[PDB]
This record gives C-alpha cells, structure tokens and sequence, in this order.
C-alpha cells in the first residue's frame, strides 16, 4: 500500500498501479482482479468537475471499446465522504507501455485503429467529444482487446462556441492537440479527437511521437515542420489576424511525404494518416470516414459498431457526485 485505500471487504489483496492513486484488487463477487482509482478531488474544484463528468459520462456510456464503471464505492453520508473509488475492469497493460517496449505488425495497427474508431464513433454519436486521446489512455489486455479511458477533460460538443483567439490556454496533452488549438479553436469540435487519433496512428507506426512540442507553440513548430506550409484555402478560414499573420510570418516550409517519415508503412495506413492529419479542420475525416476507409476493410461493419441510444461551486458538486454514485450503495 502507500495510503487510506479503503474499499470495503468486497475488493482485498491490493497491488499499487500508478497515480489520486490506481490499485487492482481482488473482486469477491464476481471472483476476477479489477482496477480501482482513489479521487480526492474535494478540496479542489477542478479535480471534481472532471470527476462528476467523467462519472456521468461512463455511467452513461455502454460500449466494447470504452471502459466502464463496474462499481463505486463512498462514504454513507456526504459528510463522512472524503474519497470515492472507482471501480472498472482490469486491463493488463496501455498503449503508451506497449509502444515503448514492442514493435507493433501492421495488423496489430490495423486492430488497435479499428477499435479506436469504433469507440469514438459511438463518443462522438453520443454528442461527446473526448479531448484527450493519447496512447496511456488506451487500455489493452493479452488478446489485444482495447478500450478508451480518461473522459476527465470530456465535453458535449459545441461547434458555434468553438472559436477564440490566437495563443488561447488549452488543458489537454500537448502533443496530440490540433494545430489549430494553437491558432483559433477551443477544442469543442469532432474534428479535435480525430486529429489526436491521426498522432496515435503515427506513434504505432513508428513508436515515437510525430509532434513532440517541448512547449506550447513548439507544438505547432513541429506540425507544420512536416504537414508543410497552409494553403491559401486553408489560411483564408483563420480569420483571427493575429493567428494569420503569424502563419504569414513564417518561412515557407514543404510537407514531408508520408512515405518518407514512414518507409515501412502499409499505403492504405498513411492514406488514412494523411486525411486525419489534415490542417483545415473541415477538411479533417470524420470517425465514420475513416471507419469506412479501405485500411480497415477487413474490420468494417457498420451494423457491429453501434452508436449511442441518445445525445449526451464545489459543495453544490460533492452533492452531485454524491447523488450520482448513490445507485453503487448497498
Ligand atoms: C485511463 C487511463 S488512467 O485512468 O490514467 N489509468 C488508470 C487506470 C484506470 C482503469 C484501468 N483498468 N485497468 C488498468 C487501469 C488503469
């Protein structure tokens, strides 16, 4: 152990994950380990906005390729509720561990990219974007099943809001943030995971990240090193100035062909790769595009990727996580 990690008789045997703290443990009900997580997020505002989020969203959410909540577990009464643990199925090892130990086949990407897509595609059927899709948010077990986590930076999406200015803050992981998050855009579009998903392709192919910004406009620094210069078309939609004219400032840079980043690389892989890594975000492929693109031909089923059966002050907030979790109580 390394702290209180108190989950009734129910859950023993505790093993330390990572780090509020991970532990699996052994489930005396359904007679099979689990993962469980520690959130102590009373004490501070944005540890339980993301916690009643992301509680509401996969409470709501039933799919193969995002995690679940199997349980949760909480003091009786909020005023004995200092911690809630959240219990979800056990699985081995994530895609951020795997690429830095294993090479990946080609049909090991294939797989991994159909299931990814098939997840989002009921996220985003559901009105959710999830906004931080990244390797160590991809869970996998032996027989490479996998499955989204981390919907803590989630939202609903909400294109006519979606527009702000130049060098505006952003949250999620900076190096599978859309270019233009750096130049116009809050984040609060569909087009924003498949960007991060285009990244994800790109480390399995390689198992190093394609844009590994040391800061924040590094990151569009190294976007623009390889996709090349924006086109007129696609400057023309910024109509933010200070986002144009710094993208006007820049030295004219050529795109690095696909084939040359990636010479072992299946074609039909950076066919796709190239229409997810698009600049213009309506240019972008959508999850349903890419699903339906002859990569993934050997996976794509429309009718076995279902979609969502319909759209989706802190002591006010202890109180809905309270209520939320209520459903969990013996
Ligand atoms: C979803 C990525 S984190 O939440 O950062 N990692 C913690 C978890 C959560 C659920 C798991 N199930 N098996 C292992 C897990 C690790």
């Amino acid at each position: 152990r390394g702290q209180v990690f108190d989950v009734g008789p129910r859950y023993t045997n505790l093993s330390y994950i990572g780090e509020g703290m991970v532990c699996s443990a052994y489930d005396n009900v359904n007679k099979v380990r689990v993962a469980i997580k520690k959130i102590s997020p009373f004490e501070h505002q944005t540890y339980c906005q993301r916690t009643l989020r992301e509680i509401k969203i996969l409470l709501r959410f039933r799919h193969e390729n995002i995690i679940g909540i199997n349980d949760i577990i909480r003091a009786p009464t909020i005023e004995q509720m200092k911690d809630v643990y959240i219990v979800q199925d056990l699985m081995e090892t994530d895609l951020y561990k795997l690429l830095k130990t294993q090479h990946l086949s080609n049909d090991h990407i294939c797989y991994f990219l159909y299931q990814i897509l098939r997840g989002l595609k009921y996220i985003h059927s559901a009105n959710v974007l999830h906004r931080d899709l990244k390797p160590s948010n991809l869970l996998l077990n032996t027989t490479c099943d996998l499955k989204i986590c981390d919907f803590g930076l989630a939202r609903v999406a909400d294109p006519d809001h979606d527009h702000t200015g130049f060098l505006t803050e952003y949250v999620a992981t900076r190096w599978y943030r859309a270019p233009e998050i750096m130049l116009n855009s809050k984040g609060y579009t569909k087009s924003i995971d498949i960007w991060s998903v285009g990244c994800i392709l790109a480390e399995m192919l390689s198992n190093r990240p394609i844009f590994p910004g040391k800061h924040y406009l590094d990151q569009l620094n190294h976007i623009l090193g390889i996709l090349g210069s924006p086109s007129q078309e696609d400057l023309n939609c910024i109509i933010n100035l200070k986002a144009r004219n710094y993208l006007l400032s820049l030295p004219h840079k050529n795109k690095v062909p696909w084939n040359r980043l990636f010479p072992n690389a299946d074609s039909k892989a950076l066919d796709l790769l190239d229409k997810m890594l698009t600049f213009n975000p309506h240019k972008r492929i959508e999850v349903e595009q890419a699903l339906a693109h002859p990569y993934l031909e050997q996976y794509y089923d429309p009718s076995d990727e279902p979609i969502a059966e319909a759209p989706f002050p802190k002591e006010k907030l202890k109180e809905l996580i309270f209520e939320e979790t209520a459903r969990f109580q013996p």
